[PDB]
């Protein structure tokens, strides 16, 4: 099979603004048979009062609540029109908001009726004035994270507690079961003269205790294939360290490319077949 867990569209304001369609018809012609529209869930109007760093990284993280209902619209016509050559679920990538978890589960309460599939993710971290973006810009990720944790190795572990309070997490019958790019913290890694050869025995540790309880909750990974394409990372997210322990532990991947259009469709998908074996 041939499935594609985590794509975007035009609603995503941080995206090429590539149609939806132009992007399921590249995927039809790559033998993609199964495929997931998970755009950015609206952010909490609380939240976005309590964050620093780069505005654009949230005025542009995703669609105003008043866009789902021409989300839900669009979304729907286009699994309809494609269903004889693709099967697509609709459905959100959720930020955790750390503190935020009553908007997150009355969101989920509310709107999770509606979809098939979901990510939940973590993009925001605790750091200097209020909430900071982990994958916005490299200058931006070392102002407001690195140097606020006390170092690249710091700030990984912060993140990975952030993984593990997602996994933990009560948002719902519809919290989403597929965490979504569990080594986010490596998207700026060669700023910081970084790579995946020399995790630390903590940072190690704290995967494995992530990965267990990934296994005692039934959950599965979002195998992402766009850290290759991203100038300062060259990783899928999670490394092969990481795949092989869960592989271990049988949890399940699903191939995500996290496309913002048509161009992104199907990288790196040989990578991910390669990675798993
Ligand atoms: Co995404
Ligand atoms: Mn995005
Ligand atoms: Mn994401």
């Amino acid at each position: 099979m041939k499935r594609d867990g985590h794509t975007h569209t035009e609603f995503c304001p941080h995206g090429t603004h590539d149609d939806v369609e132009e992007m399921v018809l590249k995927a039809i012609e790559l033998d993609f048979d199964e495929y997931s529209i998970v755009e950015h869930a609206p952010l909490s109007s609380e939240f976005m009062k309590n964050t620093a760093g780069d505005k654009e990284a949230v005025t542009t993280a995703s669609m105003a609540m008043s866009d789902l209902p021409y989300y839900f619209k669009k979304m729907n016509h286009i699994k309809k029109k494609y269903a004889s050559d693709l099967l697509i679920h609709i459905g959100f990538e959720v930020d955790y908001l750390i503190g935020y978890e009553d908007f997150t589960r009355d969101f989920l309460n509310e709107y999770g009726p509606q979809t098939d599939d979901g990510v939940l993710s973590l993009h925001f971290l605790e750091g200097q004035g209020g909430f900071r973006s982990i994958d916005f810009s490299a200058e931006d990720y070392n102002e407001g994270i690195v140097q606020f944790y006390g170092g690249f190795e710091q700030a990984q572990l912060a993140y990975l507690e952030g993984v593990k309070q997602s996994i933990e997490a009560d948002l719902g019958l519809f919290k989403p079961r597929r965490m979504g790019h569990i080594s986010l913290c490596q998207k700026f890694q060669q700023f910081f003269g970084e790579d995946t050869s020399d995790f630390s025995e903590e940072v190690m540790e704290k995967f494995r205790v992530i990965l267990a309880l990934v296994k005692k909750r039934d959950y599965e990974l979002d195998f992402n294939t766009a850290g290759l394409f991203k100038p300062l990372c060259g990783e899928t997210y999670p490394p092969k360290k990481i795949v092989t322990l869960a592989s271990e532990l049988q949890i399940p991947f699903v191939y995500g490319s996290d496309s913002h259009g048509v161009q992104d469709i199907g990288r790196g998908y040989s990578t991910y077949c390669q990675k798993l074996e």
